[PDB]
RNA sequence: ACAU
DNA sequence: CGATGT
C-alpha cells in the first residue's frame, strides 16, 4: 500500500546479460547513493541484484540500522530469503569473480543474523525504484 | 503468468 | 528483439 520512506533501496544494472554487472543502494528518501559496488565483468542481472541486497544487509547492520530494504527483483528477495543464489550461470574461468561473490554472500548469510525486512518495491504502482539506473 |  | 529467474 504505502512506501516505507525510512528504507534502503536497490537495484543492479547491466551492460548484457550475462554482461557487466554493478550495484548501488540509495536512502529511499533522499535519493543519496550510500554504496556502490565496481563493476563486475561478467554476471546476471538476478546475481547483481542478490549481492546488492545482501551488501544492504551487511551495510545496515554494521551501522545498527533497522531500516527495511527495497528490491525490485522477486527473484533475488527469495533467493536472500533462502540463503541460496539459484544462478544458471555457467561457472567458469570469465565468471569466477561474479560466482566468487555470490558464493561469500551465501557464506555471510549463513554466518550472521539479521532481523532487516526486505520488501517488494512495487513498480508498477510506485515506479521505478530510486536506486535505478536509468537505462 | 509474474518479477527483472 | 535478447537474456535471467520463480
Ligand atoms: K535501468
Ligand atoms: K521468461
Ligand atoms: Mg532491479
Ligand atoms: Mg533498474
Amino acid at each position: 500500500e504505502e512506501i516505507i520512506w525510512e528504507s534502503l533501496s536497490v537495484d543492479v544494472g547491466s551492460q548484457g546479460n550475462p554482461g557487466i554487472v554493478e550495484y548501488k543502494g540509495v536512502d529511499t528518501k533522499t535519493g543519496e547513493v550510500l554504496f556502490e559496488r565496481e563493476p563486475i565483468p561478467i554476471g546476471t542481472n538476478n546475481m547483481g541484484e542478490f549481492l546488492a541486497i545482501v551488501h544492504g544487509l551487511r551495510y545496515l547492520k554494521e551501522r545498527n540500522s533497522r531500516k527495511p530494504i527495497y528490491s525490485d527483483s522477486q527473484t533475488a528477495i527469495k533467493w536472500v530469503k533462502d540463503k541460496k543464489a539459484k544462478s544458471t550461470l555457467v561457472r567458469n574461468e570469465e565468471t569466477a569473480l561474479i560466482w566468487k561473490l555470490v558464493d561469500e554472500a551465501e557464506e555471510w548469510l549463513n554466518t550472521h543474523t539479521y532481523e532487516t525486512p526486505i520488501l517488494k518495491w512495487q513498480t508498477d504502482k510506485w515506479g521505478e525504484i530510486k536506486a535505478d539506473y536509468g537505462r
